[PDB]
């Protein structure tokens, strides 16, 4: 009865495109102060009796680079700021042993010639951009200065370097490779794209931030991406390997996202991809996700409007795709496969229309869809609500040799089946 979905074009989210959407042409103001002086850096940090730990990594009153009004690169900022901040250990290599804050009017570029930038994580070095960010043909790593190396995972609460980018800025990151970011702490789980706390939009009333995230790998982060109220951001082409709790994590009334053609797998903890809290009217397309945790694909807290189509889910270690009280999205034409539970898991959704929908092979049903009551849980149900009602209209595509068997629907509202294969 329905026709294809119609998908965004990927064409023009090139490097080469990426590199046209900075003004260089006037320079470029760099100094080296007080972070605490800086709402980009009091907004995550919070009052003045938190800078404690930052006297310590710094062994001093907390500093920070800062680029502001023109443009800069990191090639100026290393001729600019001090050795001890700043160094080339050897030639495109450097060490950072400050964080380095893009401010508003700032606009800031790491090209190619730049063999890996390494964020110290002993001095607590980390990336905040309120501005505008360029990031091309790189490496960006969460560096041990006592290893000697990239700052490896070991516990949640051990800081690693991470990049923040605040409301009002727009950043692209294309072709560079970014290892062990991120922590569990605010802000800082390592790629973070994030609207300004509540509070302080109501203040500033910049606009949602935005960017592209394209052709690049993400290793080792705590989260490989994460944004907050963040509007129309593309993550293309993209390999999320081995990330600790999350692949790509859109969060938090984020919408008119554009994630597609990503390989995401081996995810430690939990899920490949999860789009939670209100992430609405966003697009999930031809993304690899296999081999994680948990599920491949989530949409959960109600997340709505939603487009997941053509995705090759794989190998994770419970779900292929699983919806938590997120209804009205289409899944059409997914390939869901061997995944080590249910194919497609529907749990107090309504109105999910799965269409042409390949289901094999997974270790229990193919399609799966049931209520639970969440009220005496961990659950905030008076942030997250939900309603405990499953329907579903299924159209065309296959279910077949699943463990447990074709479809299981518990007490639904109402199931269409139309033309499904089974097999």
């Amino acid at each position: 009865e329905m026709a294809k979905p119609v998908l965004p074009d990927l064409s023009g989210y090139t490097t080469e495109a990426a590199l046209k959407k900075i003004a260089r042409n006037k320079p470029g103001k760099i100094t080296v102060a007080r972070m605490m002086e800086e709402t980009g850096l009091k907004e995550f940090i919070g009052g003045d009796n938190k800078m404690a730990e930052w006297v310590v990594r710094q062994k001093g009153i907390p500093q920070a680079i800062m680029i502001s009004d023109g443009y800069v690169n990191l090639q100026d900022l290393v001729k600019k700021v001090p050795k001890q901040f700043l160094s080339e250990v050897s030639p495109g290599v450097y060490v950072a042993r400050l964080p380095i804050l893009v401010k508003e009017t700032g606009i800031f570029e790491i090209d190619s010639k730049t063999k890996e930038l390494r964020l110290s994580q002993e001095k607590g070095s980390f990336i905040v951009s309120e501005g505008k960010m360029l990031i091309t043909n790189t490496s960006v790593n969460a560096w041990s200065e006592t290893r000697n190396g990239l700052a490896a995972y070991r516990t949640p609460d051990e800081f690693r370097p991470f990049v923040l980018t605040w409301g009002g800025s727009q950043t692209w990151i294309a072709k560079t490779k970014m290892a062990s970011m991120g922590y569990n702490q605010s802000k800082s789980y390592g790629v973070s794209i994030s609207q300004y706390n509540p509070n302080t939009a109501k203040v500033l009333k910049r606009g949602e931030p935005t960017g592209w995230i394209i052709d690049s790998e993400f290793a080792d982060m705590w989260y490989g991406f994460y944004c907050y109220e963040t509007r129309d951001f593309v993550v293309k082409g993209n390999t999320y390997r081995d990330n600790i709790v999350y692949g790509i994590d859109p969060h938090d009334r984020s919408h008119g996202l554009i994630i597609a053609e990503n390989d995401v797998y081996g995810t430690k903890k939990k899920h490949g991809i999860i789009i939670s809290r209100e992430v609405d009217n966003s697009f999930i397309f031809r993304n690899k996700s296999h081999n994680n945790k948990l599920s491949g694909v989530v949409l959960d807290r109600n997340s709505v409007g939603n487009i997941v189509a053509y995705n090759e889910i794989y190998q994770n270690h419970t779900d292929g795709i699983t919806l938590y009280e997120s209804g009205n999205n289409l899944l059409w034409g997914n390939r869901v496969i061997a995944n080590r539970r249910h194919g497609i898991r529907v749990r107090n959704s309504v109105n999910i229309k799965l269409y042409e929908n390949v289901a094999m092979a997974n270790g229990l049903m193919g399609v799966y869809g049931h209520i639970k009551d969440l009220n005496d849980t961990d659950r905030d149900i008076e942030l997250d609500p939900f309603d405990a009602q499953v329907s579903l209209i299924m159209v065309g595509g296959e279910l077949s040799s699943n463990g447990s068997g074709p479809l299981s629907i518990d007490s639904p509202l109402s199931v269409e089946l139309y033309r499904v294969s089974m097999l």
